């Protein structure tokens, strides 16, 4: 395919929100925020790159059949920002992202790809900020991409 074809490096990260209109402001500001313990294992994941390689983040929304496209992690966690900047007041932090694909795709299609590292799940059963397995990632991440 034309899409990740060259990802030797780097992780790959479920996000899950229960907010669309989070995600709205997430794409309109390139920026975007977890729970303190999703934030630490993102910080960890993008520290840990060094910039070798990228860290990309697959999003969906909580109840909706579908996840809705693909962002590049691009900063650190700042942890001490703006209170109350999003749905719920309990996200706190910051962290930049590059939205790469905005679009809906239906679990339907990824529900096959399941992950090794979590019981052989399905990857679209997966809880906000679970990590994918390179070799999954780059099927979803295709998926994603191509889908019409
Ligand atoms: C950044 O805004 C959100 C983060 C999250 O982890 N869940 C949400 O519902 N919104």
């Amino acid at each position: 395919n034309l899409y990740f074809q060259h990802m030797k490096h780097g992780r790959v990260f479920i996000i899950k929100s229960y907010s669309e209109d989070d995600i709205h402001r997430s794409i309109k500001y390139n920026i975007w925020c977890s729970t303190e313990h999703g934030n630490k294992r993102l910080d960890a994941a993008y520290r840990s790159m060094n910039g070798k390689g990228p860290v990309y983040l697959l999003f969906s929304v909580n109840g909706s059949g579908h996840f809705c496209g693909v962002a590049e992690m691009k900063s650190a966690v700042d942890y001490n920002t703006c209170a109350g900047v999003w749905s719920q007041d309990k996200w706190k932090g910051r962290f930049d992202v590059r939205w790469i694909f905005v679009k809906d795709v239906p679990n339907s299609q990824l529900r096959h790809i399941r992950l090794e590292n979590n019981e052989n799940k399905p990857v679209t059963n997966s809880r906000d900020t679970q990590e994918v397995p390179l070799e999954k990632a780059k099927q979803v991440l295709k998926i994603i991409a191509s889908y019409k």
